[PDB]
């Protein structure tokens, strides 16, 4: 059974609610983004209308085989009428194709559902500037002040300078980057661009990237592993054993691996600056964990909500424990008292 924070009141709509069977009263199922916790339940046998971005619809058709007649892609930043209700999709600054949804209810209420997002001051000049929001369904993944991390631009600067130094010192070093979902593509694209190489990967991952509308993608990626000195591997292989095993397959072309594990936040963020980050090393293999987030930090979340001034907040993450719920409610009240709404 579908929980309340996935239903939009006064509509026949649900958001990210595919794992509950046929939901009673639902006439249109919205999907914010192509991550498995959110699409859990979709397949080629789904026969209800799915509303999403263009990029999410390419992934639904090619990767999950959903039939074309049930995929309803909407452009961004454009007022659209769905089953008699005005909606707008906005860029969520999460993974490719990820959106926030504005719903203009028949009774005059306005609801924003963030999906998953990384809040940014540029959202203060979208179509959100123009009108009031009564209810905010909020991605609360890092809603606590301990969750700090650098900008995506600082993280990418560190990765490019680290990779370019290592391969210039040793032209026979391979760079490997872990992945297990869409998102965070700038990590491996920025490293391959500084090295003058295409990125090499499996047929399965090539297929996925080919759905993402990245400009000039054919110039940037390949399935010919032998032609490339930046390889993608499943995240599970990014350890000393998996990397040893991979280096054997490369036919004596390389004598060293430098690997990157993009994570979200980790507790070593509570002590170490990005500049001071060091790898784990065993022999000719070194592994860097880098804190590349596609979710709001605490401070980015707080700024966004203090600007938007919603009347009510419904968290969509960390909802399963009383302690988490109480913590989040305390911060929402502080924010509101401090800003005066
Ligand atoms: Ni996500």
């Amino acid at each position: 059974t579908c929980p309340f924070y996935k239903k939009i009141p006064g509509t026949g709509f649900t958001v990210d609610a595919f794992q509950y069977g046929v939901v009673e009263g639902c006439t249109a199922y919205f999907l914010t983004h192509f991550h498995s916790d959110h699409y859990a339940g979709l397949s080629k046998h789904f026969t209800f209308p799915v509303y999403c971005s263009e990029i999410t619809g390419n992934l639904l058709k090619n990767k999950l085989h959903v039939q074309e007649q049930y995929i309803h892609p909407l452009p961004l930043d454009t007022e659209c009428i769905v089953n008699g209700v005005k909606v707008v999709l906005l860029d969520a600054n999460h993974c490719p194709g990820a959106v926030m949804i504005l719903f203009y209810l028949p009774n005059g209420t306005v609801i924003l559902h963030t999906g998953d997002f990384r809040a940014d001051p540029s959202m203060e000049r979208s179509l959100l500037a123009d009108q009031k929001v009564h209810m905010l369904y909020l991605d609360t993944t890092y809603c606590s002040p301990e969750y700090t991390f650098p900008s995506q631009q600082e993280v990418i600067r560190f990765a490019i300078n680290t990779a370019f130094e290592a391969v210039t010192l040793n032209p026979h070093a391979l760079v490997v980057c872990g992945t297990y979902s869409i998102g965070k593509e700038k990590v491996f694209l920025a490293i391959a661009d500084v090295l003058g190489s295409k990125v090499g990967m499996s047929q399965e991952k090539y297929k996925t990237l080919q759905c993402l509308n990245i400009p000039e993608i054919n110039s940037l990626i390949t399935t010919d592993m032998c032609s490339s000195l930046v390889h993608l591997l499943p995240m599970m292989q990014i350890n000393f054993k998996g990397l040893q095993s991979h280096l054997k397959k490369c036919g004596g072309k390389y004598n060293q691996i430098l690997a990157f594990r993009p994570t979200g936040w980790t507790h070593s963020n509570k002590f170490t600056r990005i500049a001071d980050v060091i790898p784990q090393t065993k022999g000719n293999i070194s592994i860097y964990g880098i804190p590349y987030s596609e979710h709001s930090s605490y401070l980015e979340m707080k700024r966004f909500v203090q600007w938007l001034k919603p009347q009510k907040i419904i968290p969509t993450v960390n909802v399963g424990t009383w302690k988490s719920r109480s913590t989040m409610e305390k911060y929402f009240r502080e924010w509101k008292l401090e800003a005066g709404y």
